[PDB]
């Protein structure tokens, strides 16, 4: 109302506005230490306060931007830490404010941060819950400049109750470890889906944008009206522009009254909204966003009949296009929860395809009239894929469906190097494990959202360093014929084996000590180059050297003396391995 300050400090309480505050702060001044940002934050806490106790006290009537901007240009080595940016302090709102966007580094040059070991974390955890969460949510904050921030704070909740629950556990490394690495694979996840989503809507534009969000949406929300979906996509589509822009209170304000629009008609879009609108401000967004599908309406006409049957086709398609594809899109999305999106977006680009030429022939009813037999090729693409990968998932495990991949995409792309290989596999892998599981009727939705992730980090890395062109044509693609362009590669005929190299093939002792993740790691690195030697062997040669190491390994583990043995038999296995594929 009067004081934005202090209506802010009051909906999300003490403890929430110190966290989004502390966040804020790290995200801009990404090299100021810990100690610096939590005096910044008390400042501004106590600040707050004031206003809270009285909306008219000093200054607590100026917006959040100025208030934010004013403090940041308070910091003393601004310009000899930040050079540039401390120019910004010279111009005035909103120039101030746009000029800070601009140079808050997306990838700054910060060390890694390394996992302690368990009971120096739970043991500084006991110590100082607070300054430990706090210190992380910093370090974490300052090299995700872009991740939006209630989000984070979501993440770091999750943190603090694996904490609260493992280190009072028997084996709190048993405990622990498990969850961190679940913490960690989907926080890079959520991270990169943003960065995704932020450059695709650069590429593309705003029409493939919402084309994504109209069939989105209406898998989600099956029953709502037509014209709620597309008012939906419309702010939808407002606030991701604007999130993407960088501008945290533009964002976290814009989704804010998206989320409550959404409760306040909540009984015309879904049914499944109920918890998700009763939980805090803070969380509104992130839960909705999650909302499960609703139930379809169980007494839904045919699409043949609006779409392919009906007289009028090509006059409402040609009075408003984009709008009538559009509802093709809701009605055929809300019938096929099982769909993944991408799909439904090839389904509707060729029903496009099909009225642009048909809708300029004599007899259009005619020229259209099977365009529902183009879909099953379509449909049944994707469906095969799933059943026959899942299928050799069920029978070999994680780690044997891993080298499967491996062996395959290494023929199909021998040029990318072994490290990239194994990385991408392995991810490859999980999806596996994480959507096979799944009914059928879940399964397409579930590989999507996973792939996505692992084909364009695949595609960035490759972009820094090219090295193959079909790759390129693949990840430069329209974002509907990526993966299908990956599936189609086919083994690389040009490439000439890389010559042999014997220390490539040596293995000592070390490798018994070696943790799981790393023994295969290190199994699964010399079958690339081993395959890298021999692109012309077949699975069947490949499946018997494979045995022949995993003897070898298993045999001279168990055995004295292991440093001869490993360098006795690695003799003959690498002699004979040569032998068996000439
Ligand atoms: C409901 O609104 C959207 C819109 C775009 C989305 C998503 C959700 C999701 C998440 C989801 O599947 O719900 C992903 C992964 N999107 C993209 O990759 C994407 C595609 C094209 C463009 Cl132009 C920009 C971004
Ligand atoms: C994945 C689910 C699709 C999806 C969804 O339901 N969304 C939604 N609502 C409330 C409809 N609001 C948003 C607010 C913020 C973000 C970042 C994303 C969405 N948005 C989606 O992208
Ligand atoms: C979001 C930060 C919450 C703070 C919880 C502390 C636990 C984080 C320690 C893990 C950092 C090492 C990175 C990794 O997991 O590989
Ligand atoms: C300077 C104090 C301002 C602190 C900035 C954080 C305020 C944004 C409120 C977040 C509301 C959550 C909205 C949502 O995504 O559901
Ligand atoms: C408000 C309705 C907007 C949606 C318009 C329907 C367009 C769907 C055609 C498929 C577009 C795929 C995107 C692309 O490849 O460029
Ligand atoms: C290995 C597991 C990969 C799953 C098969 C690919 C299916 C991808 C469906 C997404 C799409 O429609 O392109
Ligand atoms: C380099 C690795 C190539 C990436 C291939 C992943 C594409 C997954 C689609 C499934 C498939 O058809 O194989
Ligand atoms: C040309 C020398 C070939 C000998 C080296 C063989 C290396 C293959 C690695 C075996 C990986 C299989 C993994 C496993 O045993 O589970």
């Amino acid at each position: 109302h009067k004081s934005e300050v202090a209506h802010r400090f009051k909906d999300l309480g003490e403890e929430n506005f110190k966290a989004l505050v502390l966040i804020a702060f790290a995200q801009y001044l990404q090299q100021c230490p810990f100690e610096d940002h939590v005096k910044l934050v008390n400042e501004v806490t106590e600040f707050a306060k004031t206003c809270v106790a009285d909306e008219s006290a000093e200054n607590c009537d100026k917006s959040l931007h100025t208030l934010f901007g004013d403090k940041l240009c308070t910091v003393a080595t601004l310009r000899e830490t930040y050079g540039e940016m401390a120019d910004c302090c010279a111009k005035q709102e909103p120039e101030r404010n746009e000029c800070f966007l601009q140079h808050k580094d997306d990838n700054p040059n910060l060390p890694r941060l390394v996992r302690p070991e368990v009971d120096v974390m739970c043991t500084a955890f006991h110590d100082n819950e607070e300054t430990f969460l706090k210190k992380y949510l910093y370090e974490i904050a300052r090299r995700h400049p872009y991740f939006y921030a209630p989000e984070l704070l979501f993440f770091a909740k999750r943190y603090k109750a694996a904490f609260t629950e493992c280190c009072q556990a028997a084996d709190k490394a048993a405990c622990l470890l498990p969850k961190l690495d679940e913490l960690r694979d989907e926080g890079k996840a959520s991270s990169a889906k943003q960065r995704l989503k932020c450059a695709s809507l650069q590429k593309f534009g705003e029409r493939a944008f919402k084309a994504w969000a109209v069939a989105r949406l209406s898998q989600r929300f099956p029953k709502a009206e037509f014209a709620e979906v597309s008012k939906l996509v419309t702010d939808l589509t407002k606030v991701h522009t604007e999130c993407c822009h960088g501008d945290l209170l533009e964002c976290a304000d814009d989704r804010a009254d998206l989320a409550k629009y959404i409760c306040e008609n909540q009984d015309s879009i879904s049914s499944k909204l109920k918890e998700c609108c009763e939980k805090p401000l803070l969380e509104k967004s992130h839960c909705i966003a999650e909302v499960e599908n609703d139930e379809m309406p169980a007494d839904l006409p045919s699409l043949a009949a609006d779409f392919v049957e009906s007289k009028d086709v090509c006059k409402n398609y040609a009075e408003a296009k984009d709008v009538f594809l559009g509802m093709f899109l809701y009605e055929y999305a809300r019938r096929h929860p099982d769909y993944s999106v991408v799909l439904l977006l090839r389904l509707a680009k060729t029903y496009e395809t099909t009225l642009e030429k048909c809708c300029a022939a004599a007899d259009p009813h005619e020229c259209y009239a099977k365009v529902f037999d183009e879909f099953k090729p379509l449909v049944e693409e994707p469906q095969n894929l799933i059943k026959q990968n899942c299928e050799l998932f069920e029978q070999l495990g994680e780690y044997k469906f891993q080298n499967a991949l491996l062996v395959r995409y290494t023929k199909k792309v021998p040029q990318v190097s072994t490290p990239t290989l194994v990385e991408v596999s392995r991810n490859l892998g999980k999806v596996g494990s994480k959507c096979c599981k799944h009914p059928e009727a879940k399964r397409m939705p579930c590989a999507e959202d996973y792939l996505s992730v692992v084909l364009n980090q695949l595609c960035v890395l490759h972009e820094k360093t090219p090295v193959s062109d079909r790759v390129t044509k693949c990840c430069t693609e329209s974002l509907v014929n990526r993966r299908p362009c990956f599936s189609a590669l086919e083994v690389d005929e040009t490439y000439v084996p890389k010559e042999f190299n014997a220390e490539t093939f040596t293995f000592h002792a070390d490798i018994c000590t070696l943790s799981e993740k790393e023994e295969q790691i290190k199994k699964q690195t010399a079958l690339v180059e081993l395959v890298k030697h021999k692109p012309k062997a077949t699975k069947e040669q490949l499946k018997a050297v494979m045995d022949d190491f995993a003897a070898f390994v298993e045999k001279c583990c168990k055995a004295d003396d292991k440093e001869t043995c490993f360098a006795e038999e690695g003799k003959k296995l690498v002699a004979a391995s040569q032998a068996a594929l000439g």
